[PDB]
């Protein structure tokens, strides 16, 4: 039986490797839709090689655009375009699972449509669960949505973790299962061996200097104050339904090592590879069969020394604040992830020190906290949180 | 509900390691036989603390002691000895699982007696699977038993395989269940960073110094040679089902990770933990659930470096042979094996050089492979013709 896909957001970095899955199994997927934001020209590309029954862009101009390319190159492509549009793609009736890989606020509407339509879900959008995931966890049951994550630290847990676990995401009972403890690993970022003195006087071009990969600027620098780990803790303990008991932080400077599952006898799963994320989007796609990803054996003759350390809140304020935020609920991890997306951008932008990135968050999180959800009301506690983010950055220089 | 068991090798450290796991779930398990070959004192001490129904000495003279103390200790556990009594309480028919741990070719009758009875088998006898692997897939096919690993490398792989391999052991097929490697892992022995020219002086002295554990003196060399790994490596190759190409060697010094997986896809899991048996055993007791097994959390803070490097043939010729002999059958790794307990007692004892322990196992080798059904009896009569071969090599060499 071919599996029927939707994939939205094509034309980035997860679009791509899920592609690059798709063309090596021929035989197993079948691409229905394809939905992108106003990349016209690549979108146009994918189109011509992939002939998919639609292809929407998120902006009608570009969606106008796309149709006078495709008339021709892809003739039967039925291109739409718009907000609903992506709706209408995430939720066809012949559709089994949806890539959601569109990124920030902009995906959660469908997402949240496909999951209504009770669709596998490939999560690859990170505000599903840091702003809304309460909501998208009570959604998903309602509907008999499977969700099946693609970072690759929660796509790790989930390998490491039994089946009965597995198939039981956002519910699960982890202690009933035997595991005593997840262990969410991460790099700790280009600052992880420096002094904490010297940290005040960091500059962007030191910031963005992450040891293991080259992604864009804003996820950089939440490397280096491990907000991004943060951020992960708050989306694991969604998906697998974690007691402040049973979620721990590690660094594992090398990456190779993508996180682990402590169980109850003592044992411990460790899930590691390549750095593709062709393997576990290609887990996504197969669960829980497996297939050919185009990702290379791990040659253990080249992959050098695995070390681990732990990380303290003296050099990492924002990972306490990502764990606090994490159990205060929605509210409150909507607002430091909206917090930070400012303060980030103040100091890409030379305003404020490196340090500040925290103080920032700090403030936002505790005004907004001492003074039914929905994903418009979420929304605009996110613009409310931007706007105080921007007072807090004014005074700060 | 509960769970009855037979441990058979109760007085070693297998034994205490069950028994561990036992005493940390007493709702869940329940000893009704202990058995063990002629160590009385043990024996007696832990049918004090556990008053089994049954305690046997495979040594008839050791049990006739037994009786005498339990008289005191545990009046109403009763004693038995013999061969025939070791294959009564591992197929009794109260008992689910029975903690195969008897070592050595004494273990292999009491094994498939409990095999050929359907039990679940908590196998922790490596001749089983080296001297007898077809013969006892074979048995456990027919009857319905369920075969578990207990040696550190193989339950960790276990872990690592999915379901369906897992509840398959023996016929899996694993290119189908999306695996295309299984690394078994070992430290490498002292010898690892020392130059192949230099394996000719080595002294058992040096030989017994194992990196990592601290072990009897036969163990200790088979882990200097690798000899340890290859004869697990042909356990692995039964249990698993696996070709050669499916079955790699990887050495990992520090040996806190204890094997991986490698799949399609390009993920690999790995088992990691500290240095203790309870750890697998419990998993064998509990599969497919989990219990307390007396064993902390893994501490990372004191892990150090996880480092790893591909084994050298040149240094390591024992592991060769085994992985030869491994594709080669029942008759090559029965022959090995004898081979090379010969081998290694004559360098214990000072009559042969550390590097003629392989040049040993390499001439037998040659010899017996040269020329009804295999059975127990008949792969035990092969055994006794390699170790006199071997007997003869060992007179040649110095």
């Amino acid at each position: 039986g071919m599996q029927k896909l939707t994939i939205l957001g094509a034309t980035g970095s997860i679009g791509a490797s899920t592609l690059k899955v798709i063309e090596q199994n021929p035989d197993k997927f079948s691409v229905v839709a394809l939905a992108a934001d106003s990349n016209v020209e690549k979108m146009q590309q994918l189109c011509q090689r992939w002939q998919p029954e639609y292809a929407v862009m998120a902006n009608k101009e570009a969606a106008l655009r796309l149709k006078m390319a495709l008339a021709v190159l892809a003739p039967n492509t039925q291109v739409l375009g718009g907000q609903e549009a992506l709706c209408y793609v995430a939720t066809l009736e012949q559709v089994d699972s949806v890539m959601a890989a569109i990124v920030g606020a902009a995906g959660l509407v469908p997402t949240m449509a496909a999951v209504k339509a009770g669709k596998r879900i490939l999560l690859a959008n990170k505000e599903a669960l840091v702003m809304s995931g309460q909501l998208f966890i009570d959604e998903v049951e309602k509907s008999g949505a499977q969700l099946l994550p693609v970072d690759s630290e929660h796509n790790a847990i989930f390998q490491c973790l039994p089946q009965t676990v597995q198939g039981n995401l956002g519910r699960c009972d982890l202690a009933s299962q035997g595991v005593s403890h997840i262990l969410l690993t991460g790099s700790g970022g280009p600052f992880r061996y420096t002094d904490v003195a010297e940290l005040e006087a960091v500059t962007p071009e030191q910031a963005i200097a992450h040891p293991n990969w080259s992604m864009g600027p804003k996820i950089s620098v939440d490397s280096a104050t491990m907000m991004n780990k943060g951020l992960e803790y708050i989306e694991a303990k969604w998906l697998f339904n974690a007691s402040r008991d049973q979620l721990k932080v590690i660094i594992h400077p090398q990456s190779v090592i993508h996180s682990m599952v402590q169980y109850l006898d003592g044992s411990v799963l460790a899930q590691m590879g390549e750095p593709d994320m062709a393997t576990p989007i290609a887990l996504t796609l197969s669960y829980p069969e497996r297939v050919k990803a185009g990702v290379k054996p791990l040659d253990f003759t080249q992959v050098g020394e695995l070390t681990f350390l732990q990380p303290d809140f003296e050099r990492y304020p924002c990972l306490a604040l990502a764990i606090e935020a994490c159990y205060l609920g929605q509210h409150a991890t909507t607002t430091l992830n909206a917090a930070n997306e400012v303060a980030v951008a103040a100091f890409l932008a030379r305003q404020i020190k490196f340090t500040d990135i925290a103080r920032v968050n700090d403030s936002v999180l505790n005004q907004v906290c001492k003074q039914l959800d929905s994903l418009e009301s979420l929304l605009e506690l996110d613009r409310m949180a931007r706007t105080l983010a921007d007072e807090v950055v004014r005074e700060r220089a």
